[PDB]
């Protein structure tokens, strides 16, 4: 079960790529109602948010590969895979694979306008995140 966002970005794809990895920006950015995040070393996280009545807390770690960006997750409230992958040197790939119907079926359309939200304002997103990080 996955939902999948296409990205288009004039800004270095490496740079883009890079920023994805870090699990503080891209948690808070795509999961729903995000009030919390740690970043306990750079490749691991726990979050908290809330989407309608349901608190949860979310755990993972993100794993880099050849153009590819995987953080593996699990909470009390189902488990998955999010991909961050390059497809060229202007577009990448999003997707969001969840082990949880009932959770996925609620937490959809919060997670989609998110995308939505990262799609239409990919590059303002960026250059303020590459001023604060001086990348
Ligand atoms: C991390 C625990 C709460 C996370 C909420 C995750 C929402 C994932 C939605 C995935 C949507 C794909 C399912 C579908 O096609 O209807």
């Amino acid at each position: 079960m996955k939902v999948e966002k296409e990205i288009k970005t004039n800004q270095d794809i490496d740079v883009v790529m890079t920023i994805f990895s870090d699990p503080a920006f891209t948690i808070p950015q795509i999961f729903p109602g995000i009030a919390s995040i740690k970043c306990i070393e750079p490749e691991i996280f726990e979050a908290e948010g809330k989407f309608l009545a349901f608190s949860y807390k979310v755990k993972g770690r993100v794993y880099k590969g050849v153009d590819e960006v995987r953080i593996i997750y699990d909470s009390d409230r189902g488990n998955g895979i999010l991909y961050i992958r390059k497809k060229d040197n202007n577009t990448l790939q999003i997707i969001l694979e969840h082990d949880n119907k009932l959770t996925a079926f609620l937490g959809k359309p919060y997670v989609s306008s998110n995308l939505d939200r990262l799609a239409e304002n990919i590059d303002e997103i960026i250059r303020l995140e590459r001023i604060k990080r001086k990348i």
